[PDB]
């Protein structure tokens, strides 16, 4: 994906919707119903958009929806792309660069995750304060290759990547809507997958300071920071990681999506208030 | 590798052998003599099987041996494929899909490993109870890409991957044949190699909970679990990891292969009786 | 990059300089002025060398300089190649195989790094005593693929990779030139980049025993060891890693390169005394 190609995707969309969102939202496993709450919608199935990858995972509808979320224009990825589907991280992160070119100044990244922190409960929302990019340590980063200064600088720091003020405002909101007890804040990691983690892997990740284990988001976030966007992200805790050889393990994708589906009203209200906050501060 | 190509390999072999084994065995460095103890054998050089990779590593003979191991039909990879040879993990693990299509319900994977646990000794057999897939964390996984459901599900859990009942029976067997003082049980990891680990690496890997350090196996067993195969695995400790800047280090592939070669009797007997337990249990 | 191609490159240079150096030097970020202290130079822009990558990083000049360092013939990479540029590790490390083919017995690898050890100070030189190759754990190694025995063995051990005796002489030189308090010794790791590390990543890397965090060197050293070369390496600490969500982060490539430029006299004297030691001892 060159700059020119990405700008063709952006123009393609800007000619076909009048909406000019300042916020992009990526909906993960069981979070796709965020997109169903928008009004005055212009919708584009991924398989119809030039150069666009398709979502092959169940519960990822595969649709870019422009609409109003409680009156605020947003761009919504209803469905994400994952490295385990065979997509390089630059390709999974490509919509973030499209968002940036469309004029989004903010990225809200959303995902399902397993709770490696044993104090978490299924159904909790964990604010991502930080991440550990293991893929990146190994050389697998979406920014590898020639750098285009029209997007951003060759090198950049990660301080405040997960915006501290939006994280603090999300705590204020959680308490307004009565979900503070189901609200966490901690560290996310993105692993290859598609298999889930062994007991030894979960022990190692957790001792290194990981609270939530998923398979996305980090490379999306790094692409967003590269081009100057403000990021906010959260994990819905859809299952607890297996902590012992003694525990019965029942990890199931359908149940994992189910967790989010059953919380669609609360998630929608939560994201809706975050977006409201971003809009009024601007 | 498509399901159709793999089925073609399976059909090619099944047309050239009368044997219908329920157990695939993979022999690692110094374990190649397991194949030599089979009776009434149909043997296939890797060079001659369609689409098959070749063993380039010393002590890896490079042939697929169907035969009887104490009267039980087995198929045996005499020599394996390593990622450091330049094969993608899916290519290294492809024989597991062939075993499955042939009708193997069980995979026994064997390997050489450096002992990172300083309680171990050269010549110990360490039952693999669990692994840590650092390659998979970084996105290097044999299941990356489109998922064929004729093999297995998109996602799956890792609990009980190294079958607990078979590890238990291996402890029983170790007692029967006098080797309980050379029998450990612990956590394996598969590194890229082909260089051996530095002192700082070994310390980091111990602290994360690794007992045995190798360069194979993990993706073979991930491929088997995806197929729904039951897995049993062990490492022969062929050398102790260097643990200080003061220890003299003498890691040598020829010596490493020799550790297994000098234990062929015991290894054959140990593996033969696990296979026997599997046969009797169906 | 085959042996024959590498010999093409070696022969190309050997035809165009009469210098026969025994020591190769790679200059990293802020260390390029080392090449400027050479006398009687034959200089080659990377652009003009057959099959050579080019340096795209600010402050990496991109010239191979054959010259005298205080009377000792050296071969000096003024600027290097990084994986985040899009170069595979074997391509970043390729100039090390050329140095060997030319007759270099020693590699001096220098880099800039972030101080993860909080007792380090900006401007310190950390001798590399060891490294943790996280790229290699995942399978990203310059030696992956067929092995040519004309360079070295399939497998080899890492003990004393960073030469203990040269590290000892460095400590003696440090006191001779008045920089003993600014001399450290510890463990280096090579991350993919190009972004710098999160707070959570720096914490995890410290915990695992890393003192200095960089993006180069490790694969150059592994290639050198493969060839049988003696290796000496150090990091100039150009910035402290961010260790808290409360500190102000000002990671800047221009400043980083500036730390070395501001120390060119010292760096040159230090390196010049090491080469003088290698030369006398031989
Ligand atoms: O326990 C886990 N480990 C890794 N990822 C997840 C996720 C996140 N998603 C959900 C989905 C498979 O259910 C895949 O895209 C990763 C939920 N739970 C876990
Ligand atoms: O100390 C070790 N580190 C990593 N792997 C091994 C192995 C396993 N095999 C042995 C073989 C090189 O001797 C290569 O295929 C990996 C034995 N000892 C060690
Ligand atoms: O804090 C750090 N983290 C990772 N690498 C470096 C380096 C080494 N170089 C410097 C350069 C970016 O300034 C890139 O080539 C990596 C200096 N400081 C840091």
């Amino acid at each position: 994906y060159t700059y020119d190609t990405l700008q063709e995707i952006a123009t393609y969309l800007l000619e076909r919707t009048e909406l000019r969102p300042k916020v992009g939202i990526i909906c993960g496993s069981g979070l796709g119903t965020l997109a169903e709450q928008l009004t005055d919608v212009d919708s584009f199935d991924y398989e119809t958009i030039p150069h666009f990858p398709v979502s092959t995972v169940a519960g990822h509808v595969g649709r870019l929806v422009f609409g109003y979320l409680a009156g605020v224009p947003v761009m919504c990825m209803q469905g994400r792309f994952h490295h385990y589907e065979g997509y390089p991280l630059a390709k999974c992160a490509m919509p973030v660069r499209v968002m940036h070119l469309i004029g989004c100044t903010h990225l809200i990244a959303t995902n399902a995750a397993g709770g490696a922190n044993p104090k978490y409960r299924v159904g909790d929302i964990m604010l991502i304060k930080d991440h550990i990019n293991l893929m990146g340590f190994a050389g697998n980063n979406p920014l590898q290759g020639p750098n285009d200064e029209r997007f951003g600088p060759r090198f950049f720091g990660m301080a405040n990547t997960y915006d501290p003020k939006l994280n603090q405002q999300a705590k204020v909101i959680a308490r307004q809507i009565g979900i503070e007890n189901e609200l966490r804040e901690g560290v996310y990691t993105c692993l290859g997958g598609p298999n889930f983690e062994t007991v030894a892997e979960v022990k190692m990740l957790s001792m290194l300071g990981v609270d939530a284990i998923g398979m996305s988001t980090v490379h999306e976030i790094i692409t967003a920071r590269h081009c100057g966007m403000t990021c906010f992200a959260f994990s819905l805790i859809t299952n607890m990681c297996t902590m012992s050889y003694e525990e019965e393990e029942e990890h199931c994708h359908d149940s994992i999506v189910g967790v989010g589906k059953n919380r669609e009203k609360t998630l929608g209200e939560f994201v809706s208030r975050i977006v409201k906050h971003i809009h009024y501060e601007a």
